[PDB]
């Protein structure tokens, strides 16, 4: 049922905000309202979760509270594999946008509402599922609103892809602000009405600013397919059932085992991965060489993302128990705007340099050894002003997350570029997943560190981590020349 891009982009109004379609505007906020109610809702939940019962707080224990954080992101992910097949063989890219919003939407809810930790399991359940329909295809739409040939695409993403940062600044000084000074079913309240606007402009105004794109199916299942999908369902609920008989009388259905086997599926599904890829019978001699060089950048990667990901986790705990926030008064939900903030600002600087650079610039594999280089920095810099008892200034906490931007300027921007040139042909639909799979990976492994994370073994914690990315980074460098020629 895919229907010819010249015709879907005809359907779209071609001007009307900033030299770009109307449909631009109508996806630029609900991606923007959708990053800003996800970001906001993760800037006071982990707060939300060990912080005191008369505090309005959930009063779980600290350790088991930084670690749900952790798999968060790694839910997503998984649930965005599931969205993205779903989009393209079932829903559209459209309806599952919209599907996708009204369960983001209900997750936060659930914990604007009065409620407790049953509250939490919900919610988080609703906004995976959702934001695996939401997150992956809303960037399909805009694809479809400009034609072959039409040169105002790129741009038309970059705009796009500006929300997100938008978003993920802005939430954390509106939704922590009101979460943390008043109350936290305020702020997640907040979170609610912030995406409700992303329903609101899109269902309101999709008809006529995105016409015809993502309202069609574009690889539609066969009645023979259909009837082997359902028999894939039917044999998975009967799974589900067996495991659920199980685990229940055991006392093994917690959230305990939950973020065990999430950690399992972090290290064991990238292995099955990388096997795939090289014993895949499509494959050439000279691929299956690309897969083993593939090998330490996403190692690198994945240890990277640790470390970066850590920063709305282990950094915010920081900011909570080991940090003066009275320098006026601080809060600490205010340190996950940092991240976001200076990349902002760093970004331009960034892209200047490499094109001053020219040929003189670092190459792929060397920047991904740059990326994990100031990343193990920034642990290195976080442990210093703690080991020099009481509450240490903030401006080392700031310098962290702007070491980690450095890094990631680094290393991200290349990330996919390195998939696809080491990725074997058979497997090009599904660089963009490889890629996104060390940063889903490293969250499910951030998760089974946490428990080392204690103010008697700090110093060790950040030394040991920030020294591993030091010293990987450090291999890295050494062996990047002969991945950098092995490069498509």
């Amino acid at each position: 049922a895919s229907i010819d891009k010249q015709q879907i982009a005809a359907s779209v109004p071609q001007r009307g905000f900033f030299g770009h379609p109307k449909g631009l505007f109508t996806l630029f906020f609900t991606e923007f309202w959708e990053r800003f109610s996800y970001y906001g809702m993760r800037a006071i939940l982990v707060y939300y979760m060990y912080y005191e019962v008369s505090k309005g707080g959930l009063g779980l224990d600290e350790h088991l509270a930084l670690a749900i954080m952790s798999i968060y992101g790694a839910l997503v992910y998984m649930s965005g594999i599931i969205g993205g097949w779903l989009a393209d063989r079932v829903f559209g890219t459209s309806r599952a946008v919209f599907y996708g919003g009204l369960l983001i939407m209900a997750g936060h809810i659930a914990l604007a509402i009065p409620g407790g930790v049953a509250a939490l399991f919900v919610s988080m359940a609703l906004i995976v599922l959702g934001t695996g329909l939401l997150k992956p295809n809303v960037s399909s739409i805009v694809g479809d609103m400009y034609k072959p040939g039409d040169d105002r695409r790129d741009a038309g993403f970059s705009i796009f892809y500006m929300g997100i940062n938008l978003g993920a600044f802005l939430a954390p000084l509106v939704v922590g602000t009101a979460g943390m000074k008043y109350n936290f079913h305020l702020g997640f309240g907040l979170a609610a009405v912030g995406m409700f606007l992303g329903l609101v402009v899109f269902v309101a105004t999709r008809k006529k600013n995105l016409g015809l794109a993502g309202t069609y199916v574009p690889n539609p299942l066969t009645p023979a397919e259909k009837k082997k999908a359902a028999a894939i369902m039917a044999v998975g609920a009967v799974v589900i059932a067996v495991l659920l008989a199980i685990l229940i009388p055991n006392g093994w259905f917690t959230v305990e085992t939950f973020i065990s086997l999430v950690g399992i599926l972090g290290i064991i599904i990238p292995i099955i991965y990388f096997v795939v890829m090289y014993r895949s019978p499509k494959t050439t001699a000279e691929e299956r060489s690309r897969v083993i060089a593939y090998i330490p950048l996403f190692v690198a990667s994945a240890m990277f993302w640790a470390i970066q990901q850590q920063g709305s986790t282990i950094l915010a705990n920081y900011a909570d128990k080991r940090t003066q926030l009275d320098v006026i008064h601080l809060s600490p939900a205010w340190f996950q705007s940092l991240n976001p903030l200076f990349i902002i600002i760093l970004a331009p600087v960034f892209a200047w340099m490499w094109v001053k650079l020219g040929k003189r610039q670092p190459t792929i594999p060397q920047k991904f050894a740059l990326g994990l280089l100031f990343a193990g920095l920034s642990f290195i810099v976080i442990l210093v002003p703690g080991h020099l008892g009481g509450l240490v200034h903030p401006i080392w906490l700031v310098l962290s997350y702007f070491i980690v931007v450095l890094g990631e300027l680094c290393l991200s921007p290349v990330g996919l570029s390195a998939t696809t040139k080491l990725a074997p042909a058979a497997f090009s639909a599904q660089t963009m997943s490889l890629w996104f799979l060390s940063n889903a990976a490293a969250q499910a492994i951030n998760a089974q560190l946490v428990r080392f994370y204690t103010p008697e073994n700090e110093t060790a914690y950040f030394g040991t981590i920030g020294g591993a990315a030091l010293v990987l980074g450090l291999i890295l460098l050494a062996i990047a020349p002969r991945i950098g020629r092995l490069m498509k």
